[PDB]
């Protein structure tokens, strides 16, 4: 028994989208904030973020831009796009539909048992 | 490209099917019928999609099958499958707690 590999990836995706929903961010800052928000229990691998962010950018869910150039830097920031905001709405609504189906399955089982 | 991607659609169907079996052992035509009724007639899942998913779940030991007393082939959630659903529920709750803490810091 274990959390399957696909579900771990889905959980990381979900967390990252919510981080960017809070505000634009960079990879090292995201990792640090998630570690703090998990009381040290969730230490995201930067390689994992690079893989996920490549996919999300391909799908138009996030975009990127350079920051810190005025200070002599060149750091990649990520932001949730309007398409990304809609994707998060659709994810919430579609999982709500799934929950409703499962609620009806349970209710239909009680009805028949009676 | 806002639509629900194939991976999340697969996760949604997986969750529905595992919850059917958690409620009780069942055979494929009965599962499809119950999901159709629970979706107000709108979701009549195609058998092939279900067999694709069941192939993976059976290979991973999450479900098994046996004959009833022609005979119907019944599927059951295994003890590992039940534990997996508990572990998934708890891991997603930790995810929710992380997001609550992330939101509090923004606030």
């Amino acid at each position: 028994a274990e959390i399957p590999k696909e579900m771990l990836r889905a959980q990381t995706n979900f967390i990252l989208l919510n981080v960017l929903k809070q505000g634009d961010n960079y990879v090292y800052g995201i990792i640090k904030q998630v570690k703090e928000a998990s009381n040290g229990e969730m230490e995201l691998n930067e390689a994992t973020l690079y893989t996920i962010f490549k996919r999300l950018e391909k799908d138009g869910i996030i975009s990127s831009y350079w920051g810190d150039e005025s200070q002599g830097g060149r750091r990649k920031y990520y932001r949730l796009t309007e398409i990304g905001h809609e994707n998060m709405r659709l994810a919430f609504e579609s999982w709500s539909r799934v929950d409703k189906i499962i609620e009806n399955l349970e209710a239909n089982k009680k009805s028949e048992a009676i």
